[PDB]
């Protein structure tokens, strides 16, 4: 096959993307070994799922797990009557998701289980895949010309063949494995053909970051979760939460090897240990380096010029009001709140205006880092800690460090209730969660 | 007695005003007239009650009427739980109402009925009466050495020896009486011993609106409803629509007899004729002038300097919220609206957080002006028709004319159920008024 393994792209006709997937239990091979997954459409990742504005998607959902299931689209900015969160189909039933794909709207987003107190271990095993919304800026020479892949970070445990099981320590700290997978490989090796590539970028770990940075090289974000910057902006190294996307130009300088690295972050995951006269949480302390895949730059490498505008961002109306939502831990009980509550299906924690803008301000009051998932509501996120956001794009996840507070600008869209959640997943189904519905 | 006729001042002693009043049917003699009214104490209007910050209040309000009534310690922020719009006292039985004059606040007030449906009748009746709040700025001398009286502006229409009935054009219109008077007397002379007089307003009218001027003298406004401006304002006339209060610096500039007059001001009341095809609605247009009272100077005046300032106002938070209220009429059918709806006790229409800000656009989509006052929590306007306002100051009353977006800065006091309402107390009846909760 092609030395740089990716997804099986399944492409819309004629303006609709008619698929009937299966989660199903499945035997394959991976990272060298055999092992039985939870996959979408019998492969891990599921297949991407590629999509222009205003096309129909209609998803039949097959459940051949032996627990319910369901699916969220994260950040498709649609109706939570479609990406409903509070949806359960049964095993061995099935459910179809039919939307139609929002105008003005281009990136790389996905699809993953979305139902309470399962996330963790139907994420882990294998259940997620991309879903790409192509765009007419796609045809400016400078990107069209580019050579385009998706990168799907996920990392992985096996034991005994099979994913390998939760432990209460990875309820509190969200689990991460030793095998540190791009597309389900291990170091795959992209050789370039192309100068210039044009790398879509998804984290679909449940708890791992990676702390992005290419040997010898910057890179240009061009999109960030859910849209396009407005131009290109470059950056040294790129941090990808649970859930972020993103999508950067490289610029190939000279010939030869280059390692794409999750270099060392401390995301504040905590350990036990006995001294004396202790047994007591301490720090984990940073990640240590893992080597994603490695790059064979081309003969001669002349990359095309950066495009010197991508999209424009919508000026926004002024906001009605301003929330404070704080989140907090209890480390040893792997218990995590927001305003001091857990997730109650049952209860409305804040109700909004369709149409309206809001002001969210979230604050990281716990010592962990934490990866704020709003559904439904692209926001444009204005500062973190403090800082002003280097650059205007839709975002639908904000990583906040311990002590932080994210200044968001939230445009209420699609009517109906929805959630919002710690994309440490193990968190949300510990209880990290909250109700928004919009009327 | 004095030239001048001013109501019976009451005063805290020791820090304590302790007071029983009874609300009964009081035969008096009225601008020439023996007449039956409703008043409390015995007079009308009701005596004025004088306290000072942190004064303690209480006052047992006992029934004698043959309905149930209820008192509104209007502009008063204080609790809800104490100011209680729902709470009714029926014919015969007494409720005590105990609270503590807040430490920042100066002013003139005042108390009414708000039995909801049944306070048109009872205030027009004469049941009203002033609360004045004693400020430390009171000693400086550019104030001190004033002579100062209180201005009830009420009127009144007898018929058969007690108030007249309302009619139906009563109900859509507000009604206004023939009888214009000045603390219960028809033009009553002041004979100034002082070239600085300082006057305290009230218009405690049911509907009808004083486009106050002194003949060949400006006016210096030094309060509004809720307390002092920051420095004098002088202007050349005062309008003072239902429910709002002012303090004003007089400078008489030369001896001789000045009118106070309440010039022609059209409020948008309504009529019906009859034409030859027709049975339709009219504009009554604006009222006939009144003349108020006699201001009769004294020799030689040589007036007080005005006070360079009087009170700083208070530096506000940002506000979390902004509210919309649309006020709309059916004339026709005497019935009045906020944001499509009439009152409902049971139904809470706005919840806000205690020690917040708010802003709070109302907008008048009628013909009539609506006076809109809030319980409990005080305002700053900062804009009406979108023209800034020309002075800070707390006020509880904002006038509306047609078409007018009124924009206000509320600042969440106490906690619990309150109203906001149009103070033409018919349309209250009538249904424009809704319920606050703060929390
Ligand atoms: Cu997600
Ligand atoms: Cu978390
Ligand atoms: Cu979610
Ligand atoms: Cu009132
Ligand atoms: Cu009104
Ligand atoms: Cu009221
Ligand atoms: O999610
Ligand atoms: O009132």
């Amino acid at each position: 096959g092609p030395s740089f393994p990716e997804p099986k792209v399944v492409r819309s006709q004629g303006g609709l993307l008619s698929l009937k997937l299966s989660a199903t239990p499945t035997p394959l091979a991976i990272a060298g070994q055999r092992a039985t997954l939870l996959t979408y459409g019998g492969s891990f990742p599921g297949p991407t799922l590629r999509v222009r504005p205003r096309d129909t998607v209609r998803l039949t959902l097959e459940n051949r797990l032996p627990e319910p299931t369901n699916l969220h689209w994260h950040g498709l900015p649609i109706s939570p009557k479609v990406d409903d969160p509070f949806l359960e189909i049964p095993p061995g039933e099935s459910w179809t998701y039919e939307f139609t794909v929002p105008k003005e709207l281009a990136g790389t987003f996905w699809y993953h289980p979305h139902l309470h107190g399962r996330v963790a271990p139907q994420l882990f095993a294998g259940l997620l895949g991309a879903l790409v919304v192509e765009s007419s800026l796609d045809a400016i020479p400078e990107l069209r010309e580019a050579e385009e892949h998706l990168l799907v970070l996920k990392d992985l445990a096996l034991q005994g063949g099979r994913p390998a099981p939760h432990t209460p320590m990875d309820w509190m700290n969200g689990k991460e494995g030793d095998l540190v997978l791009v597309n389900g490989a291990l170091r795959p090796t992209l050789v370039a053909q192309k100068a210039t590539l044009r790398l879509r970028l998804l984290n679909a770990s449940n708890a791992r970051y990676y702390r992005l940075a290419l040997q010898d090289h910057p890179l240009y974000l061009i999109a960030a979760d859910g849209g396009f910057l407005e131009e290109p902006l470059e950056v040294s190294e790129l941090l990808l939460a649970p859930g972020e996307r993103a999508e950067v130009l490289v610029r190939l300088r000279k010939e030869g090897r280059f390692l794409l690295q999750a270099l060392p972050y401390d995301r504040g995951a905590m350990g036990m240990m006995d001294m004396g006269g202790m047994a007591h949480a301490m720090p984990q302390g940073p990640s240590r380096p893992e080597t994603l895949l490695y790059l064979i730059a081309p003969k001669n490498p002349k990359p095309l010029p950066l495009p010197k505008a991508l999209s424009p961002f919508p000026t926004l109306p002024a906001p009605v009001v301003t929330r404070r939502l704080v989140l907090t831990e209890d480390m040893m009980a792997a218990r995590f709140f927001i305003n001091g509550q857990v997730f109650d299906h049952r209860r409305v924690d804040l109700k909004g205006q369709a149409q309206t803008v809001e002001v969210w301000e979230v604050e990281n009051q716990g010592d962990m880092d934490h990866p704020f998932h709003l559904h439904v509501h692209p926001f444009q996120v204005l500062s973190v800690g403090g800082r002003p956001f280097p650059y205007r794009a839709w975002k639908d996840v904000v990583n906040l460090k311990a002590g932080e507070v994210a200044r968001l600008l939230v445009p209420l869209r699609e009517k109906g209730r929805t959630v919002f959640h710690c994309h440490i997943v193990e968190h949300e189904d510990r209880g990290m969660m909250g109700v928004l519905e919009v009327g």
